[PDB]
């Protein structure tokens, strides 16, 4: 798998806080900042030839959207898929919570086209809204998929909060095999690991789900400092869902890491 540049997604992040600020200070569903973001995302895959699709709904009287895009290629029979919800709170621009995971997974699905990677799993990205509203976009998704569809998934992978200030290093517990594949990826760094989100309604049906996570609203332990650093008594995300979740509210290694990460896992799971 290729390192994915720090700058690059960055530079996405970057992108995203001027949206918020162009419209109103958020990105929220319902609201402007979220179907400009749809856009940015939007134009950046069309250019890199995906096929991308606008998968529209309605939730408590506005409209939402769930932007999918395919890697033509691959086995159509089995499906590897990785996402992250676009959407924000709506008391601010949402950089940790979750243009983190949305730039993660846009600049893998970048590096894909820029590496001419052809994997044998056929590959699917996808960028959630109106999670801030219940996994509603999520939902909608799972809902919509066949029988027949569903069963061609062949894993989930889900990053949501992935450049926290204060960080852990938490990976979900759920599929063994994509857990195991990120737990080696960061053993190789000699980073250890540690044990509400778009994966659920994957998992409720049956989908290996995996994902990565640097810690909300919770206090970093005394012995978490000693693993990871930071700062112990303090959250791992002081500016949850608040006006101060800004582009700076992220820890650039952390966010280094876990972008690394998750094209090793996508690229590991695909072959
Ligand atoms: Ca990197
Ligand atoms: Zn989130
Ligand atoms: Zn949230």
């Amino acid at each position: 798998a290729p390192d994915i540049p720090l700058a690059n997604v960055k530079a996405h992040l970057t992108q995203l806080s001027t949206i918020a600020a162009n419209n109103g200070g958020n990105r929220a569903h319902g609201r402007p900042g979220y179907k400009a973001s749809v856009d940015y995302v939007k134009a950046k895959l069309d250019a890199a030839g995906y096929t991308t699709t606008l998968q529209q709904f309605t939730s408590g009287g506005a409209t939402g959207y769930n932007l999918i895009a395919n890697w033509p290629g691959g086995d159509p029979n089995k499906v590897l898929m990785a996402g992250a919800h676009l959407d924000s709170v709506s008391s601010g621009a949402g950089i940790n919570d979750n243009g983190s995971g949305s730039a993660a997974v846009l600049e893998t699905a970048l590096a894909v086209s820029r590496a001419g990677y052809q994997p044998d799993k056929h590959l699917r990205f996808a960028w959630w809204g109106a999670e801030e509203l219940g996994l509603i976009g999520s939902k909608f998704y799972v809902n919509n998929l066949p029988s027949a569809d569903r069963s061609k998934l062949a894993g989930y992978l889900n990053f949501d909060m992935i450049g926290s200030p204060n960080p852990g290093y938490f990976v979900y517990d759920d599929d063994p095999v994509i857990e195991k594949t990120f737990k080696n990826y960061f053993a190789g760094l000699n980073v250890p690991t540690e044990i509400r989100s778009d994966h659920a309604p994957f998992k409720n049906v049956g989908v290996p789900v995996g994902g990565l996570f640097t810690g909300a609203g919770y206090t970093k332990s005394a012995a978490q400092a000693q693993k990871w650093g930071g700062t112990a008594g303090q959250a791992f995300d002081r500016c949850y869902h608040s006006s101060c979740d800004s582009l700076s509210n992220i820890n650039d290694t952390a966010l280094d890491r876990n972008s690394d990460a998750a094209a090793h896992a996508i690229w590991t799971l695909s072959s």
